[PDB]
């Protein structure tokens, strides 16, 4: 019922929002990241005569994404439900200058498209970079040594120890190799540094400081085919990048031991969907387990959920109700930072400057 | 065929050895651990001129086990699928000197019952404490991190991300309480050293150093209630004793935290079936876990497997493949060092002399 903003000209600026339904989970006001309660930022904006329109509803081209689309000044996505914004979608984005993603990975925007509109992209850096690095501990873990199928059994009332730890090992005197030694990379090797791995590796087009290398007891990869082939875990830690796309193909899941596992918390795509299926299938890999698909929501019949040893679950780990808040914060900040003319952190910039970030080249 | 041994007078010995059916799983002979391959020391026994005899019928009074105990020198049981040696048993068990647990935890021993009859009961200690330190972390981020609902939401082909990070915590900057500061709660502290948590926190009879804390990042709570009521997560990590027995009732349960977590792969008694059960439907526990059972195998209607929020097994911690090589060892040094005359190493004497070790006191 107020015609202006506290903004340039008192123009009126739409913030459109894409979030996850939570329905009754939304009675939880610590449940910040989702379509109900929005990150808590609604009457922070109202208040300043700025319109926020939030939806759940982004898949196809009816989608009340595709109705908003068109006269909203600032996007917020989210990687648990992420609106895919095509070339065309921005080109119908007439208003869009910012996109900003409440979470980790602005892989679901087409980034070279938004560079070439000169548009802005930004992510909460370092958000949920603790939570991914725990869950994937979690699926190292579970995978080697065998926990789902044995939930399973005594669930459904069975009991056989032998149907379970025919399949199950320990992981002390193994050797870990993360494919990215970035924020989770790093906090993935702090945390199984009390495990007594064989070695602790990544791989990273940069080196860490060889005062980090000795902090978390890591040792670089030049050769990524190298580092697999001495491998009993795997654990995908890059962004989703053209690099990166279809990265563990079939060749590439050959090049890793025999009964070696793939713990992919980073994005679907980085691994192919047969391949891993098929690898799973043969034993090639001990198992695979993640919470990231190619196609978020994952279509029913995505392989990955029925595929033999799988530590497969949807989108949880950067989006627990701790990550929730830190992600939340940091999305309200880069608003508050926009509408000031202020510059975000320099880590939280994907596409500035009709330019991307130097780790999705 | 040949009715003599290298023993005394050329006594034929006869060892009793008690493991679960491996099936078709014995075709690994790395899967020591079962009735099928023994341990892999039969002809090693056999070629002394003693005899061998295992079975997986342990239950009831009809068993493979209460027919070939009258006149079994030795008997090796494993905890996983435990002969459950009674007052009663030991006594038909005129032969019975030695008594060996294929694993850790002889609490499936009558031993005040064996101290009385002088006999001698052993277990392989610290065989596998790294095995279930590894499983404790394992059991500690499956819950918090509500893991279990999420794998299988995908495998029956759902996708609600809410529906599961409604109840998704994070570690970092809790409190994890270890109750036990023995070999495996050490083996605890020692891996979650990289998880940033609040504190770390032991209850034991024993201090351990000083210099020891230090390493481990942890802090003594003198008092157990004490300790329970600043806990996130309490991991039981004591032998079932008479002390233990029913130590986390209703009373012990309502001083932890609401929605706080019990992680218990120590034994399945330390904990009351009735009050664990009722605190998961009541969420004052976020979840419980743990691969111990009260009864093993556990009976089909245990309600442990069917109350919410659990991240239970069968008992698997201790018997992955790479445990069973670890325990298999141990178990024919102790036997080759029982028909040599020969004392164990200290630590694995649970009954010696009539009198029990002090952590079962
Ligand atoms: N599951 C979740 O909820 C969740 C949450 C957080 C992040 N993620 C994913 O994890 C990714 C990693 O996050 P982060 O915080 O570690 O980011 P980061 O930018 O700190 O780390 C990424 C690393 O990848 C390296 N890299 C990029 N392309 C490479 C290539 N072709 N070859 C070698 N190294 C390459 C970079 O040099 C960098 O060190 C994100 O981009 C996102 O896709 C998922
Ligand atoms: N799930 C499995 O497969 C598996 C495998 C290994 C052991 N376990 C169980 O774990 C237990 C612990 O194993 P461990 O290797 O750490 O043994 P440990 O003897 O090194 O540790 C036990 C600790 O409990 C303490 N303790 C005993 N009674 C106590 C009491 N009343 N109050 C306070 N402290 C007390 C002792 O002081 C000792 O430090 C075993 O006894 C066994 O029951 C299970």
């Amino acid at each position: 019922a107020f015609s202006y903003s506290s903004a340039a000209g008192g123009e009126s600026k739409k913030i459109l929002g894409v979030f996850f339904a939570a329905h009754e989970y939304a009675k939880n006001p610590e449940f910040l990241g989702c379509v109900e309660n929005a990150l808590g930022i609604r009457e922070w904006l109202e208040s300043k005569g700025h319109k926020y329109v939030v939806t759940s509803d982004k898949d196809g081209p009816d989608s009340e994404l595709d109705k908003e689309l068109a006269d909203a000044h600032i996007l917020i996505t989210t990687p648990f439900h992420p609106a895919y914004m095509t070339k065309e979608r921005l080109a119908k984005a007439k208003n869009l200058e910012l996109l900003v993603t409440a979470g980790v990975g602005s892989d679901h925007i087409d980034l070279h498209a938004a560079a070439e509109k000169g548009l802005t992209v930004s992510e909460v850096t370092g958000s949920n970079v603790t939570s991914v690095a725990e869950d994937e501990v979690l699926r190292i873990l579970v995978l080697v040594r065998n926990f789902a199928p044995g939930w399973k059994q005594v669930s459904e009332g069975g009991w056989n120890v032998a149907a379970v730890v025919h399949h199950a090992y320990d992981l002390i005197d193994r050797t870990v190799g993360t494919v990215g030694g970035g924020r989770i990379g790093q906090e993935l090797m702090k945390r199984l540094k009390g495990f007594g791995l064989k070695e602790m590796l990544y791989y990273d087009r940069n080196s860490l400081g060889a005062e980090r290398e000795k902090e978390l007891g890591c040792k670089r990869e030049t050769d990524l085919d190298t580092m697999l082939s001495k491998c009993d875990v795997v654990v995908v830690n890059t962004p989703l990048t053209d690099q990166t796309r279809g990265l563990f193909n079939k060749e590439r899941i050959a090049k890793m031991k025999k009964g070696a596992y793939l713990v992919n918390n980073a994005r679907g795509a980085i691994a192919d969907t047969e391949a891993v299926k098929e690898a799973c299938e043969s034993g090639h890999l001990g198992g695979y387990g993640g919470d990231v698909w190619n196609a978020q929501p994952a279509g029913k019949d995505h392989p990955w959920r029925y595929m033999p040893n799988h530590a497969m679950t949807p989108h949880i780990s950067g989006t627990t109700l701790d990550a929730q808040k830190r992600f939340a914060a940091g999305t309200k900040d880069m608003i508050d930072r926009w509408l000031k003319h202020e510059a975000f952190p320099e880590q939280n910039y994907i596409v500035r400057e009709g330019k991307l970030a130097s780790q999705y080249l």
